[PDB]
């Protein structure tokens, strides 16, 4: 009742051993008495089975009393019981051949699904467990499906098939393209020339990609504001659009959404959607910009932080020398009546300083 598990397209070696270390008559048959292979003296014979072109022995072991059935390029339909007849005795082995394929041979996107399908012989009911590089585990029988892939799922998945207390292992390479950042965030001040950056992971491929960035300026519901770009290899180019501010873009693959001067109205969220192909999908990665404006009215001052600020942060204005001239939790604080000193406006949260903008007072 011996059981051997094979992999589709692999080779297997089914063993037969005589009592004595000498070459004797042996023959391999299947469960329907179809001759696979045997010897005639020292010679190999092959029977009229469907295995004929893929069956062999190792004749260098026959003088050792070993008469193996080697089957290459295993097919699912090679699953059968095989019998070696040697010295008036029968040695029985059940071969079960499995195959395991991803439903996609092409690179996948983050958030897209992955489905593995186990090819199995009639009358077998195996369990399957597969594990991604990140440790994601999926279990099943015929089909195993992960709803949403993570970037960290890219690489070699290891799948174990369990059948008859035996197991066999499949390694499947999964390739997906994903952004290397979720919410990028830049804290600048009325003036500071803003830069943004969203990287990928090299790739080639033909006619392949273009999308655009969308922005929700703070208060200025005046949306539909954007920039459109087409890509091909290490070549990028603005399809058209931009307008509104002077956003400049690069000619080179490592995308740099440039914002000439960080003016106050350019604060808010944004989604940079990328979508290429062969068998498309669309990447996304968030973008956000905050601005701080430290400016003394007349003999009295004020400063304010626009954009995506947290209801957890604080703002403060002091003349650096001495401590807190005004501390608070909001985006538009004021300090009426300042004294000479190179004042610092401070935006943070918890403790670590986020935005810092210096400015002096006169008398």
């Amino acid at each position: 009742k011996k059981v051997v598990l094979g992999k589709k397209g692999d080779t297997v070696e089914l063993t037969c051993t005589a009592s004595q270390k000498k070459s004797i008559q042996f023959h391999w048959k299947n469960s329907n008495q179809i001759k696979i292979l045997g010897n005639q003296g020292s010679f190999l014979t092959k029977g009229p089975s469907k295995l004929n072109d893929r069956a062999d022995s190792r004749r260098s072991l026959w003088d050792q009393g070993n008469f193996p059935l080697i089957i290459k390029n295993l097919k699912i339909e090679d699953s059968d019981t095989y019998i070696c007849e040697v010295e008036d005795q029968k040695e029985e082995v059940q071969l079960l051949v499995f195959g395991l394929t991803a439903n996609s041979d092409t690179h996948l996107l983050q958030g897209q699904s992955l489905t593995l399908t186990l090819e199995s012989p009639p009358g077998s009911s195996p369990s399957v467990q597969c594990r991604s590089p990140r440790g994601k585990n999926i279990q099943g029988g015929k089909t195993l499906s992960v709803s949403q892939l993570e970037l960290q799922d890219s690489g070699t998945w290891t799948c174990t098939v369990l059948q008859n207390q035996k197991k066999v292992e499949f390694k499947i390479d999964i390739v997906v393209l994903a952004f290397q950042k979720a919410s990028s965030i830049v804290y600048k001040k009325e003036g500071e020339q803003v830069e943004f950056s969203f990287p990928l992971a090299f790739t080639v491929e033909k006619l392949t990609g273009s999308g655009e960035l969308w922005w929700q300026a703070e208060r200025a519901s005046s949306s539909k504001s954007w920039i459109t770009f087409d890509l091909k290899n290490k070549e990028v180019s603005v399809k058209r659009v931009t307008q509104d501010p002077k956003l400049q873009m690069g000619k080179k693959l490592p995308l740099h959404l440039t914002l000439p001067q960080a003016l106050p109205q350019y604060a808010g969220s944004g989604n940079l959607t990328l979508a290429l192909e062969a068998k498309t999908g669309k990447l996304h990665q968030e973008v956000n910009l905050v601005v701080m404006r430290a400016t003394q009215l007349q003999k009295n001052l004020t400063c304010e932080v626009w954009g995506p600020t947290s209801p957890k942060l604080m703002l403060s204005l002091k003349l650096e020398n001495k401590e807190a001239k005004v501390s608070k939790r909001e985006k538009a604080v004021w300090v009426l009546n300042p004294e000479a000193g190179m004042w610092q406006c401070l935006l943070s949260d918890s403790g670590q300083v986020l935005l810092e903008s210096n400015i002096k007072v006169l008398p």
